[PDB]
């Protein structure tokens, strides 16, 4: 029913933040050099309070607000990212490029990072049914990243989230059928063809690698919690691997499957729930 369906959208959005917050605790740490992370303790290189997240969730929130206030508007997305960037003390370059030229698609070919993946969920929640969803995802990535593999990885995640929200089984999600044999960057091609079945040696910042790490954690985890712990304990760019895993696993398992203690400790939990529901209602209208 309605509740079950809403649960998936709320799960994907909140899961993103939960993963960001948990992973942030061990960001930059080499795999296997620290005790297993299992709870929201805060910490990390930014000495975050428990349940607090990073730029991953910040951008996701900005994108969410942009979509709700004016549909798909990359210019407005960048106005918001820039406004958040300046109030704070590859992406910074994209923002300054936009500030100087007015070009909203300020990503360059050097941007192959995972930034476009960490903030994706909001777009799929609101434009789930749009026939050009994958194209909108590419445009959303292009605002800050322009490398072929980053754009394609974003399209793959957009597909994954849409299918997961629609109830597709784990086996179908991991099979990535529409991408099999597709003309993709070699690195991403290796991921789609099964590269993710092997455990990563660390949490990668490279888009294809981040996607592969999230897919691995999703494949091996039997529930949201188990998969999330697998993802963040890879260390490295754990906040982002955690955020990507969170989006996919959140849409798949639903909000009700995410540990209550993680959600209760999450900063701006209620504001995100409101945004997720607003975005979902938006996908059912116009
Ligand atoms: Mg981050
Ligand atoms: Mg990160």
């Amino acid at each position: 029913g309605l509740k079950e369906r809403q649960d998936r959208r709320l799960g994907a959005f909140l899961g993103l933040a939960v993963g960001d917050a948990l992973g942030a605790q061990v960001e930059g740490l080499p795999k296997g050099t620290f005790p297993e992370v299992r709870e929201m303790k805060g910490g990390g290189p930014h000495r975050l309070p428990p349940g607090f997240w990073t730029d991953d969730t910040s951008q996701a929130l900005c994108l969410a607000e942009s979509l709700l206030q004016r549909g798909f508007d990359p210019k407005d997305q960048m106005d918001r990212y820039l406004r958040w960037y300046r109030e704070g003390y590859a992406t910074r370059r994209a923002l300054e490029r936009y500030a100087a030229t007015g070009d909203p698609y300020a990503g360059d070919e050097a941007g192959a990072g995972n930034g476009p993946l960490m903030r994706l969920a909001p777009l799929v929640l609101a434009y789930e049914n749009h026939p050009d969803l994958l194209s909108l995802a590419r445009r959303a990535a292009r605002t800050t990243h322009g490398a072929r593999e980053a754009l394609e990885a974003t399209e793959v995640l957009a597909w994954l989230l849409r299918e997961a929200l629609r109830g597709a089984p784990k086996e179908a999600l991991l099979a990535l059928e529409p991408f099999r044999g597709a003309d993709l960057h070699p690195a991403l091609r290796r991921v789609v063809e099964g590269g993710f079945w092997e455990a990563p040696e660390e949490g990668p910042g490279y888009a294809p690698g981040t996607l592969a790490a999230a897919l691995w954690a999703f494949a091996r985890g039997r529930d949201f919690e188990e998969g999330m712990r697998l993802a963040v304990n890879l260390g490295g760019d754990a906040d982002t691997v955690g955020a990507v895993y969170g989006q996919l696993a959140g849409a798949y398992y639903g909000l009700g499957a995410i540990p209550g203690r993680w959600l209760r400790a999450l900063h701006l939990r209620e504001e995100m729930e409101a945004l997720a529901l607003a975005l979902y209602r938006m996908s059912m209208a116009s």
